[PDB]
């Protein structure tokens, strides 16, 4: 059984994260209160995944779709019939209150930013290969010529205007923040990227100390953070849809398909 196979253990990421709260709810929804959820981090969990995959050792992680892990590995979602992880998750483009009128040109670009999951992986994979994000961003924009035209449609050039982009250091958001960062730099902007945790990121935006962020995962991941700063930020675009999250096992675990299978 799945309980037999993993010793009632889920390998997760960092404790302060959205997927970890959501998992807490999951374990509670499916009556898994004798299970152990290991907190770790992205780096640590993906390493533990690597060990177990190679050995064909059964493992249950907390996975999220917009990530290179589904590329480097044959993985799968355990079905969530109780939808503990919510649904219709999206990546959003947020700014500080009154950025759109302070800088109409920069907001135009930010609101027009869209791309797909594998287009983001185009970047994420090269970065995990050890390529420098700023180089991969440049390579990307000088490759996907038509996509940038979409984004920069009716967008003027500026004389060294300053812009502060706040990002949370998940691999997905290193992808997006750099690509957009580069687009702005090609446009003649003085671009700063400020790294922060989620929370400090939301605060920075809500208190004007950062201009924009491409790290808002709504509505499920940052339910609380979005609520907390309800009338104090701008949501000016969706940069991606169909992002999924939950319990992920490798495909070799044929007999484990639902979270329900853990009750056995
Ligand atoms: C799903 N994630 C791992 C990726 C971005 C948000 C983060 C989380 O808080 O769960």
């Amino acid at each position: 059984s799945a309980a037999e196979q993993v010793n009632k253990t889920i390998i997760g990421i960092d404790p302060g994260s959205g997927i970890m709260s959501l998992t807490d709810k999951a374990m509670k929804d499916y009556d898994l209160n004798d299970w152990t959820l290991i907190s770790a981090s992205s780096a640590a969990m993906t390493a533990t995944l690597k060990k177990s995959y190679d050995r064909k050792k059964p493992i249950i992680i907390t996975g999220w779709t917009p990530h290179w892990m589904f590329s480097r590995y044959k993985l799968k979602y355990l079905d969530d019939p109780k939808q503990s992880y919510g649904s219709a998750e999206e990546i959003h483009t947020i700014t500080r209150k009154g950025f759109s009128k302070e800088q109409p040109n920069a907001a135009k670009l930010l609101s027009q930013f869209k791309w797909t999951q594998d287009e983001m992986g185009e970047i994420m994979i090269k970065v995990e290969e050890g390529e420098k994000p700023a180089k991969v961003a440049a390579e990307y924009v000088n490759k996907h010529k038509d996509q940038i035209a979409e984004w920069t449609k009716g967008v003027q050039k500026v004389k060294g205007d300053k812009i502060n982009l706040a990002y949370v250091a998940w691999d997905s958001e290193i992808a997006s923040t750099n690509v957009i960062g580069k687009v702005l730099e090609d446009l003649g902007y003085e671009v700063t990227l400020t790294q922060v945790e989620a929370g400090p990121m939301w605060t920075a935006i809500a208190t004007g100390s950062a201009d924009a962020s491409l790290s808002a995962w709504l509505p499920n991941t940052h339910k609380a953070y979005a609520a907390k700063y309800k009338g104090k930020y701008d949501d000016i675009g969706t940069s991606m849809t169909g992002v999924k999250m939950g319990l992920v096992v490798p495909q070799y675990m044929k007999n484990v398909n639902s979270i329900e299978d853990l009750k056995k």
